[PDB]
């Protein structure tokens, strides 16, 4: 143990907050990482929870393409391009993820067997897939 009111690396920054008593936290760029941020990461396959998200993310949380908003299947659905407020996510002619209404991750109707069901497009790693 090594009580700093902070620890990182790769030249982090060793931050310490006074109006609580003790509440520092490690001061590292959110691109790094490793224990005390020792690693140069880059996490950030989505700066917002999936509102709008502008990358290549197009299947859903298994790997399927996922249903495009112009499949008559979400077409049947609620969220598709078709029903009042597609215009505000454009939906329409596209396919990805869509947030409009109340989720963390961005999900994408995606036919689940006989039903597009909204899953939330899996767009964690963003690395080559590796
Ligand atoms: C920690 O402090 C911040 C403000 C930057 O100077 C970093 O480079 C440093 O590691």
């Amino acid at each position: 143990q090594v009580p700093s009111n902070c620890d990182c690396l790769n030249g982090g920054t060793c931050v310490s907050n006074k109006y609580f008593s003790n509440i520092h936290w490690c001061n590292c760029p959110k691109k790094f990482g490793g224990q005390h941020c020792e690693i140069d990461k880059s996490k950030t396959c989505y700066e917002g929870n999936g509102h709008f998200y502008r990358g290549k993310a197009s299947t859903d949380t298994m790997g399927r393409p996922c249903l495009p908003w112009n499949s008559a299947t979400v077409l049947q659905q609620t969220y598709h391009a078709h029903r009042s407020d597609a215009l505000q996510l454009g939906l329409g002619k596209h396919n990805y993820c869509r947030n409009p209404d109340n989720r963390r991750r961005p999900w994408c109707y995606v036919q689940v067997g006989l039903k597009p069901l909204v899953q939330e497009c899996m767009v964690h790693d963003c690395a080559d897939g590796k």
